[PDB]
């Protein structure tokens, strides 16, 4: 009768400080604008107004960021509860079915062995075997991937009886092999050194011949690919493959080592035709979730990058303590896992862990309505995809809704998941190809109120705020042990092209139609949500402050004056207010959060190049596509440096020139622009060092840009 | 050195042949820790790498004995395992000997196949004459 | 004798801060004065960076990565501090 899950709320003794100099912020800040609107510079009256603009801008986006931060939580499963309730012992679980979605498009950018490692740890979970099932889909219809998945089935058969036997973890056979830790920490089992030799050398040849098949698939026979039984494959042509179904292991598909099953593993090609827009990513996941109620029906669907593969093998069972909670599980539409990276630098030169994101904002957004869905490792409830209202304590609509086949209308009704009993399991297979064919979702509303909703590239943040629009709440949980593991990208220009991808779905977010401020007003999303949501679609258009703030020193030093005043009563003490302040929030956020010191540091940098690299380019994009219906996203931060750097060595030659006796303006001008450098460091570092990206061209075009800037000066 | 080094390399260059190993060196090969299974499309590379670094150890040993066992010059010189002494036991009275380890009919290796000719050549050294070293 | 944790790591912590705000504090009225004197200046800057530098690893330990220093220590730490910067005046 005790709760499955607990909340705990963050000790007050951590919180109020923070709320206290939050206050503070807003007291010192609101007078900081009084102090230097009072004190406005006559011979530099532009560039007064262009800081005084730049402060606002960033005193409005300071507040806006903080108020979601205000009453953060945490929670608490415990797994004991789990056991006793409802995975009792000598008898069959109760645990509602679910079912895990990988998505892939080529298998040439991305390797098979990545995805066959992802496939492996899905398989491995721990789990029931009958209440658990998995279902791969190719977007590029490849042969590789197919027989990649063919020889993966193979080799679970002896991988997954060792690791539920001997507890291994993580249950991926590369990365569990690859580590250099002690293995041998608290093997009770005898047999276990005998058998993890078999494994290494059984695993050591079945990347033999998945390297094989890579080698193998290189080429595209000219009379197309033929099968192993001798049939063509019917994905010969990318663009006009009819929709495949294939089911490799399950009740009937083999029996492993030790004689049990194995989960379901179920391979789906959706049907593609010239001349419709398929959608990508959203249209192969509205197709996956058809079929899976159509096959299976699973009352839960865990979504699993390619990349990303299970740390932790009871992330389901902590998953299900709350989403199969009667009281918080009737309104609960997902539950967020925490993306982790391995294999990174230990630095983070590149900040791809983003520790403040996902240990500071999401927290805070959990604290009022739950997290935003980022993509990976999210357990989506299925009545809530739907578009049903959550309950909190008709055939023709239902045909213009979902569809044209009884089979899936039927199948939706199940709450609780499971084939329905009026439907024979000797027809699930024509009936599933049937909903996989291209003019299903042809006048019906999926893609709009049901499933994964178009219209943007970073399509996530547009479904987890339909769903919430609807009164459904999201939990996030933070397992000791990370549930969820990707590989991080290791190229500044990789980084910078998703970070790029984000703000321009962004914005084009912004411009469209189901934004926070004009859609949404419905009554049942939380204010506080909404601001949050705000800023996660806004966040792209304050580069352009950002950038007149780190233009101002050359343009300020090469000519005279300054954006301060002198020293006076009530003149620096506001300046020293502001800074310390500034400096106080910092610290008692790493001592409630548990960020370190670097961490922040590296994000602040990643925050300015970011700010300039990557986002006013999203913002030129989208207004320019909207009004309008590479390797250039680097040059406006060269500029920025190579204009800096110059101007304020002119700039102290000119004061050594001068000879004045005026410490004030040379040391404000002195601090400043270097705190420019500091946080353009990094940048710095890419262009000029090891492993060096840049084109001779960026070079050409910045240099060219900085002398129009420093013509443009005199 | 250079027996033992002919012995090992009718096992050794069959090997790399056929699995295309780089770099051909055992020791600088072995020593690498990138991940070997990176290209290998032969199937029967698992197995034979275990056995052919096996060997590897073992050659090693073998070259380390002799190593230790030619620390101290016997007092009647070195001898042979024929039997005969060996020639150059002054090191600058040694008359020129050339020898011959693997060629046409030196032997042939796992595979049936031959090796490039390897041999062996020492220059006469008489006391007196200045021999201009590597030149 | 003549009567028949985690704070062993304090006094350290007091002294550390207390000589860091006192050299801030000092250096900053000694720029408030602006005097020609270079030798009282340098004589109590360079003294004073000998402490923080022996207790260098002192200052790394605390902060840094492998943290181990509890919230009460730091608190106490404050509030002896506080109570010696009191009795300067």
């Amino acid at each position: 009768r005790q709760p499955m899950s607990r909340v705990v709320p963050i000790p007050s003794s951590q919180l109020t400080p923070y709320r206290v100099v939050i206050i503070l912020r807003l007291i010192i800040l609101g007078f900081f604008l009084q102090y230097r609107v009072t004190h406005p510079v006559k011979d530099a009256y532009p560039l007064w107004l262009t800081s005084v603009i730049c402060e606002i801008w960033f005193a409005l986006s300071w507040l806006l960021d903080q108020f979601p931060k205000w009453s953060p939580i945490n929670r608490e499963t415990y797994l004991e509860r789990l056991a006793l309730r409802y995975d009792r012992e000598g008898e069959p679980s109760q645990l509602d079915p679910v079912d895990v979605f990988v998505s892939t498009v080529d298998p040439l950018k991305e390797p098979p062995l990545v995805t066959a490692n992802t496939v492996l740890s899905i398989l491995s979970v721990d789990y029931p075997v009958d209440k658990v099932s998995c279902y791969v889909s190719d977007d590029g219809s490849a042969m590789l991937t197919f027989e990649a998945l063919s020889e993966t089935a193979e080799f679970a058969k002896k991988w997954v009886p060792f690791c539920k036997k001997h507890n291994i973890e993580p249950r991926a056979p590369e990365f569990y092999f690859a580590q250099k830790i002690d293995y041998l920490k608290d093997k009770i089992q005898p047999s276990f050194v005998k058998e993890r030799r078999a494994m290494k050398r059984e695993y050591e040849e079945f990347k033999v011949r998945i390297n094989a098949l890579v080698a193998k698939a290189q080429k595209m026979p000219e009379e197309g690919w033929t099968m192993q039984d001798g049939t063509a494959w019917p994905g010969n042509n990318p663009r006009d493959h009819p929709g495949m179904i294939q089911v490799f292991l399950g009740h009937s598909g083999g029996l492993d080592t030790d004689g049990n099953e194995l989960p379901r593993l179920v391979y789906v090609s959706r049907e593609k035709r010239p001349g419709f827009q398929h959608h990508k990513k959203a249209g192969a996941m509205n197709a996956l979730i058809r079929v899976s109620a159509v096959l299976t029906n699973g009352a839960y669907l865990l979504n699993v990058d390619c990349d990303h593969y299970f740390n932790n093998s009871k992330a389901l069972k902590e998953a299900m303590c709350f989403m199969m909670d009667p009281v918080i599980g009737k309104k609960t539409c997902y539950v967020q896992f925490p993306q982790r990276f391995d294999g990174i630098d230990l630095h983070d030169r590149y900040a791809n862990r983003n520790i403040v994101f996902f240990d500071i904002n999401m927290k805070g957004q959990d604290g009022v309505q739950g997290p935003v869905y980022v993509g990976t490792g999210c357990c989506f409830n299925r009545q809530a995809l739907y578009g049903y209202d959550p309950v909190l304590t008709s055939q023709k609509s239902l045909e213009k809704r979902f569809g044209q086949s009884p089979v899936f209308i039927a199948a939706t009704f199940m709450e609780q998941g499971g084939i329905p009993p009026s439907t024979n399991p000797a027809t699930l297979l024509k009936e599933a190809i049937h909903v996989i064919s291209c003019g299903y979702e042809d006048k019906t509303e999926w893609g709009k109120e049901i499933g994964w909703i178009y219209g943007s590239v970073t399509e996530d943040i547009l479904t987890g705020f339909k769903m919430h629009a609807r009164g459904w709440i999201s939990i996030y949980c933070m397992p000791p042990r990370p549930a969820f593991k990707g590989s991080a990208p290791i190229n500044l220009s990789d980084r910078l092209n998703q970070v790029l991808r984000w703000a321009l779905g962004s914005i084009e977010i912004f411009l469209s139609r189901h934004c926070p401020l004009w859609y949404g007003y419905n009554g049942k999303l939380k204010p506080l949500m909404r601001l949050a949501y705000i800023n996660t679609i806004v966040y792209p258009f304050t580069s352009i402050p950002l950038i007149a703030y780190c233009t101002l020193p050359a343009f300020c030093l090469l000519t005279n004056k300054f954006i301060i005043p002198e020293i006076s009563n009530f003149a620096s003490m506001w300046f020293i207010l502001l800074f310390v302040s500034i400096f106080t929030t910092s610290i008692l956020e790493l001592r409630w959060s548990g960020v370190s010191i670097e961490d922040w540091w590296r994000n602040e940098q990643f925050w300015v190049i970011g700010g300039t690299s990557a986002h006013l380019f999203a913002v030129f994009q989208g207004l320019l596509k909207v009004l309008a219906g590479w390797t250039s996203l680097l040059i406006p931060p060269t500029t920025v440096l190579i204009v800096n750097l110059v101007g304020i060595v002119a700039g102290v030659s000119y004061a050594i020139n001068s000879g004045y006796q005026s410490w004030g303006p040379l040391f404000g001008k002195l601090f400043f622009a270097i705190w420019v450098i500091a946080h353009l460091y990094p940048f710095l570092k890419g262009l000029l060092g090891r492993q060096n990206r840049t084109p001779t061209i960026v070079i050409v075009w910045s240099v060219l840009l900085a002398s129009i800037f420093s013509l443009l000066w005199v």
